[PDB]
């Protein structure tokens, strides 16, 4: 009768997010800014090959990059792909991640510290049907944090990645689909946890990487996809 | 009077709250292996932890502990012994029993005694304290990575079957944390060891025992219920 | 019914279990290619079988390690002790019996290969499988640790994991013929058909090749692409 | 013998890297080799290079630079450019002029020489490594898109093969590289070209039908 009516694991840190509007950045941003880290949010869509020198330059002092790269995936059969399909995806998913690292890694040699988290897909562990582009450009980010992990980890610096894949994000899971039965029936037959990720599952996870407890993990890929791939 | 005092005083440790407030928490062999710290870290995160010492080489004593515990939110399956050395050619029956039957055999006990409550309220979780020894090879460890190769195939397949029932059957698979049984003070005093451990670790430095027990307070928590039949190498790159 | 090639030549190769799992083809591949096969029909749940299996055949260059029983099926929560014992006993057990028995003769000859018959389930979590997947994932670890430890001695130690591989025992001809099997085996395996027990031993064999002397400790997926 | 008899393989930058060992060991196993030697660069060259072809039964992708050496703080656009429009721009422009002929007959394979460096993290190979990597996940989406048209699409992932780029007559004799190798290596040697490539005839053949989408490590246990 009574019953009617009746954090701060990154607190100082300062963490730039890339595409801060789209993918996982509107999560990432809010579930750390909750935490306590001070959130430097970019929304920029990182084509330019001159635009992420500019924005790691202008943000300052940065204890932890979030790679948060994304345009929505081609469905394109494998067969019929061309260059501007495939040069799209990677110009905006591959591309400006060693310009991001390149630009911030200077401030985290001579601190000897920070972190880089990679916010990938494990379409890039596990083949799927009319994925190849997407699924190449994934592969290529993982690769990438699996080197530099080993390269970066004796200067101080912890560089992972999250392989993730049905996440609630609205991009692939509006709504309407995620209330169609037939939709339903797939999701319990393909993903063992029986329903997508929560958008505030993932960004803890991804909050516990950027935190003092994970400086034990370098160039480590962590799929979060419900045990569709692990 | 302490020596730590000298050049360790005043520091606060690595991730310092309510994490696992209000979880019984089971750990077996909680004074070996990573029990200790295990038992340490789930109390600090508010954890109501149930502390049982046993090896579990007794086929009766697995069902007894869990029905002594009444509810049980989380059961870490810490199951060890001194990992033997010995050559492939010349392991006998007598080494693979004493290691099936301290690691492997009690595994199974434990979770189908805990799993009945689990499934009845549809919820729990289950943790294995494994080896990335069963991950990728190294020399003079046949007995014991196989012996964990059965841990972590367990909980791949217990996880993909539990996962419907909301229940979550993960594992961590550990190498190069600092457990001084292994990584004594006269071998860490040692420079040849230090060169090698950068050689062979990208981490470059042994794992924490504080480091591994955070990751498993994490995986034991609500924030993990997304992580079904997953093994999480902790390994210092070791094994990724 | 109602009433009733020289890929291995001059090679001895001993198939345990070997009118059992792929024993049978495994047989008739390695005999097809020029090996001498050394066909043991034994379940190997006696302690002492394997020291006498390997002594009693001599020579041995390659021993295929095929342990097999029916998988149980019992929901995980069910197992008990007899299930697993069962299993671990003829899955397990005899592994390392076996390898001890024989690597003296190829430690002394710098030479030899071991192949492991082994399972997918302990590469991917399955439903109902949970008592043979463990099994199967001590083997697989038992040979990746064996493989980097016995290389320097110029033994190779390797298995295949497989899975949906067309053996009556799991895939009887009338269950292949319904076309509900045919749409889930489509959706669950990238190839669309099983993997012919042909095609299993005939990777067997170049495993147990010349060819494939740089291979150590590695385990080799045979699944159609499910665990790959 | 001819475990590839009656088969025309198309070998991509057939002077480079893996390129005259497949040549020499698939005409070995009675292939017709049709072997290309152009870096492939050029957007417009892998599909002139498909179509003069006409009929082939297995494009292996060769594709190779010499692997950068930089450290990952310095890598420029140039760097980044020379080696994904040498070793990832081409694999589905090769493939997406094949693959009409195999969907259309219901057959054919497309093997990528990969590398390893994309499994398992290395210092000092950051760009190579990133670009290794799109083609692993290329192949593991393609295969499994493709194997329902009864095509095979697989990789090799390598390293510690005998290839004189990378390991010269002088590294090989200095004691402290046969120390290295034994140490980091579980074969304790470098793996032959010969071998490397007598798998690779293997993936190319019928019995290799039931691969799909599938990466095989080839580095002697360096990566499995």
């Amino acid at each position: 009768h009574h019953h009617h009516h009746s954090n701060s694991q990154l607190a100082g840190k300062r963490i730039l997010v890339t595409q801060a509007d789209t993918f996982m950045g509107p999560t990432l941003c809010e579930v750390f800014a909750e935490m306590g880290a001070e959130v430097i949010a970019d929304n920029n869509l990182l084509t330019d090959p001159a635009l992420p020198a500019k924005i790691i330059q202008q943000a300052g002092h940065i204890d932890v990059l979030v790679i948060n790269l994304a345009i929505p995936a081609p469905f394109t059969k494998g067969e019929l792909v061309d260059d501007s399909e495939w040069s799209a995806t990677f110009s905006a998913v591959v591309d400006p991640m060693p310009r991001l690292c390149t630009a911030v890694l200077p401030q985290m040699i001579e601190r000897q510290g920070g972190k880089i988290l990679v916010m990938g897909s494990a379409s890039a562990l596990r083949g799927m049907k009319r994925a190849s582009t997407y699924s190449a450009a994934r592969g290529a980010q993982l690769s990438y944090v699996k080197a530099m992990g080993v390269e970066m980890a004796p200067q101080g610096i912890q560089i992972n990645a999250i392989a993730q894949n049905f996440v609630d994000n609205p991009t692939y899971f509006p709504e309407e689909t995620k209330a169609n039965p037939k939709f339903q029936e797939r999701l319990k037959r393909d993903v063992p946890l029986g329903r997508l990720v929560s958008l505030r599952e993932d960004a803890l996870f991804a909050a516990y990487l950027c935190s003092d407890a994970a400086d034990c993990f370098v160039g480590q890929v962590f799929p979060v996809s419900g045990g569709w791939a692990v």
